């Protein structure tokens, strides 16, 4: 598995959060999301009927996988990691199992993950996938209904508004009929997958976690799995901000990654213009890299499928700083 | 009789909304000027590509009733909407031109009609803005004689899809689009209190008289702004730099940030106190404040615009009890 | 009677002001954390250099009367000032330590004395904040046992001028500076309604009891916040994360931007509506809102803080007539 | 005069606005200056007695000419131009003729212009001077009392509050007793002066302009004089924004300069965080340079004598962009 050597020297990856949440852009009926605009459905308890209707308005005329991959490559990013399905349960690929997806439900009627997979394959960039294996707000038995004594970036971890009957919920039904089928689809279509990125599990049993692990192993032997799946079921450690060294979980292969966003939201938010400066981005990358940690830097695409102007500017200027610094 | 009402109106909402709103001040990694609604001229976007934005126009949250409720809660007594801006895209159902919000967009609804009705019901007067000179969708759109002066885009006219300047002839555009479209908006959509025209550059004296007489005939009580032509108006539109003939009616238009059209990158919202003080200064001088909102791609008043309007009203009411 | 008064006070102004204010969130081309007042720890600025800021402290526009006028106009019934923060610089005339605003600065005036008088005259209650544990100017300042937890600076203690951790001894600092200074502020400056202590880390249970008894003796009617020590307080200081004590007295402290001390780079001012709604939510739960202002180097309430406080009050009054 | 050849290839200069205005930082009694914070005295008609008292609070502990010149040089700036005296009439050098200066009136009790002159001399950077030869709000006969049919960045062009009797004013008294003496001082002390930068004249006679021209010529033979002095009395043209070429006043030596600021104020302003991005700064510089026009980019020092953090970041990132570009 050359992927271990490659990942230890990759240093830099682009992450992409994009979905129906992007159309609301951090705002609902005159009121603000939390820092996390992608959590807006939970934040305002938007019924599935209304939220899902955003699919009818999803027509990102300027989306261009080739150009997004070109930007990542120009910044020295060696891989890319996209939301296949976030907490809202809306798939960004053509899902045989669930018609609640970007291909079937939207006038755009295209496979975002497929286009990025191809663009990456052509450019020489590795391709990785993010799936919300626990939380799913579209599913009556979506996870997080046992976790609501801890506050969130929305209201509840689960969809507790369309599905109020907590005691009647049963994650097994959602796992068996949606999660595992969808994981099999994304790990089967879309070619070689370098990296698999799972959410923080809360509802999943040890059994259900082992299943996902074995499934990925079988379908994508050379895929590196992040630590957020389950203990002993990963190839690299995802470090939270509170876990970076100054200037735990064992790492058997010596592989590490911290994910960040350029402003304070993962999803696009009109109101969030708090973009980290080129120098902040470059310095943070250099500090992680010096500690043998990969920087996975999020872009939140806008409703027309564009990298925000200020995100693009700050990525390119951080690269100019880095290249200047690395001569001498 | 609208003369008495207009002298005491004090406060109006203006609305800029169109295909420009979907691009939201940004095109291929670059910024519009302060005026996001000028973005097509700014980047010389071909009509084929720009017009295609119509296919993506589906503002799920647009709600005329709620927009008029906000205006009325702020003490605004009237509302003035873009029926067609410089891009030449009509925001009503135009018999004359299929390049409109009803025929060209999946939303497939008449924005002006809905606002007209909401206004009528709420007791708010209704006014219309039409670009009678500039039209970037029309081969003979105006501004092809005016390009020795800089703009909020590139050229005043569409000089990219229509490069042959000397072969242009505004009469064809005036006769076949401008005057027909003015007749439609002044015929459908009920009583019109206010008619708001752009800065004329190409229009002849004749063409200006025609528009004046047309509005007079179709909408006898409609007050016409000074930007049409000298001696062809009922009230003066003052620029900020002009606050000191009027046969005694006056209006200054402003926007809450620095753009008329919606712009993601422009978060330079004037504070409640700025909005209230400016209103009080204009009002004290017998001048109406026409305050622009630029609706977002889902048809929403931006959160910060709504907050600042409501807080300015709270300041004004507090002040007016002292 | 202070118990009854505090349960119905609802609203207080807090003030963070010191040498930190002159650096204003910036040191040698780099940013403080969100907490600009922690800047000395953040950059490990030696006492010799940091203390030299005293030579530049000349806030020509400081005006206790006007600051109290603003607080009173916003319905604030009390005021709470930093007498000495973590940097160990007293903002009153301290007999015990020459490292104070009177002796060390050209301004050569007693900030706490002026505010005490302005409050007394306006009918506003007066409260004092003292850092009883951390003191970065003192060789035996607290926090040298707490550095396995990260801070808004580097270390909790001054570990740069005073590196030898194992040789430090908080008793020397407590006996010779903390308790003397607490006695001064609780003796001069008249009746004290409220005593606001920092989160203790180094203090013994004994040292906490001493402060409690000292305040009780010198200022019998002073209400003491919960941050002193368990069973040694009259009201609970709640963090936001602690909203769903025997006298039923509660207070949550907040700042208008994200810093307690003034920071030129921090323009993230909470909107009037955010401020008003948060106040209303705390008040509905029987919790007092203590809202921080961070005075600028000339002793001014920042323009945007003043605007947002006044607009929040206008929203509140409008709402409370509905 | 090698200065003509040198100026045609200089491309890039730092400008500095700094004075009592800097302490008020765009704010007075709860209210905002215009975009131009340095005009704040006119904006609020602050009496000379109160405004001048700011001198007592002027103690910029962090001012460091050596470091400011280091920054300019790191950004490829080949010269530096400082306010010796702006419209407020407060000199930033030790003036024999007027005690209303940074040396005599302030506890800092040092010569800003002298320190920068020396730092520049040592670093190999040319040194230029800005003097307000017309407007002077401290002087009873300061200019602009004939010009108040045009609006300003303050209230009136002249100090019309301390000196209300417009018809009794006489600029000759101010010119003879302050302007020309002060110009002689700055052109005599402070070594070789590469560039002389005058304000837009409104009150000055043709005679008074000729005098300044001849004075500079005699005292500083190789000093290049900007066009804002008087027609036929200049070596290079100062172009206003509205005069830059696309996709007048003749220039006999073919010398051109446009001055700009990084935010929207020349003087420091707390409230103005509208910093032009690295890419804006670099692109504008490249466009001017391609047209043989020098870019004179203003920094407005803060009350402690610091280059604002975001101004320093944007200058350095613009340089990184420029160097990256110039290797492509
Ligand atoms: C990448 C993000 O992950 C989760 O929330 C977290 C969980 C862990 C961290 N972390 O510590 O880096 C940050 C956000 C999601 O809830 C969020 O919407 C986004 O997808
Ligand atoms: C209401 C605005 O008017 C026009 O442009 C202007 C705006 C103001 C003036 N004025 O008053 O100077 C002149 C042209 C339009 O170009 C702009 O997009 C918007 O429609
Ligand atoms: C009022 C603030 O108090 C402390 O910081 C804290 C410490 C603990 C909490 N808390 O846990 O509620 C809040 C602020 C100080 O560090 C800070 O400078 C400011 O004075
Ligand atoms: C460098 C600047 O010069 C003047 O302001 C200007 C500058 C340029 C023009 N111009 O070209 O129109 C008008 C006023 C001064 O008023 C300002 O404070 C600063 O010193």
């Amino acid at each position: 598995n050359d992927n271990v050597a490659w990942f230890k020297q990759a240093k830099y990856g682009m992450m992409i959060h994009w979905g129906l949440y992007s159309l609301l852009a951090g705002e609902y009926r005159g009121e603000s999301s939390s820092a996390y605009a992608e959590w807006i459905q939970s934040k305002f308890q938007i019924p599935n009927a209304e939220y899902g209707n955003l699919a009818t308005a999803f027509n990102p005329l300027y989306f261009d996988a080739k150009k997004i991959v070109a930007l990542a490559k120009q910044c020295g990013m060696q891989y890319l990691v996209v939301t296949t399905k976030h907490h809202d349960g809306f798939a960004m690929y053509h899902s045989k199992v669930d018609a609640y997806n970007v291909y079937d439900a939207t006038p755009f009627h295209r496979d975002i993950i497929g286009e990025l997979a191809e663009a990456c394959q052509k450019a020489g960039l590795k391709f990785g996938l993010y799936y919300s294996q626990d939380l799913d707000w579209h599913d009556p038995n979506g996870g997080g209904y046992k976790s609501n004594d801890v506050e969130t970036a929305g209201t509840t971890w689960d969809n507790s508004w369309d599905f109020p009957d907590e005691d009647q919920k049963n994650f097994d039904l959602c796992f068996d009929n949606k999660i595992l089928p969808q994981i099999k689809e994304i790990m089967s279509n879309y070619g070689d997958i370098a990296t698999a990125w799972f959410a923080v599990p809360m509802t999943l049993s040890e059994a259900q976690s082992q299943t996902i692990y074995d499934t990925v192993r079988e379908l994508q032997p050379n895929c590196l799995i992040n630590s957020r799946l389950g203990n002993g079921k990963y190839d690299f450690v995802s470090l939270g901000d509170n876990e970076i060294p100054k200037n735990f979980k064992p790492s058997p292969l010596g592989l590490y990654e911290t994910a960040g966003t350029i402003n304070d939201s993962w999803g696009f938010s009109y109101h969030d213009q708090n973009w980290k400066t080129p120098r902040t981005l470059y310095r943070y990358k250099q500090h992680l890299n010096d500690f043998g940690i990969n920087y996975l830097l999020n872009v939140g695409l806008d409703p027309l499928g564009r990298v925000p102007m200020m995100a693009e500017e700050n990525l390119l200027a951080a690269k100019a700083l880095e290249d200047e610094a690395n001569r001498l």
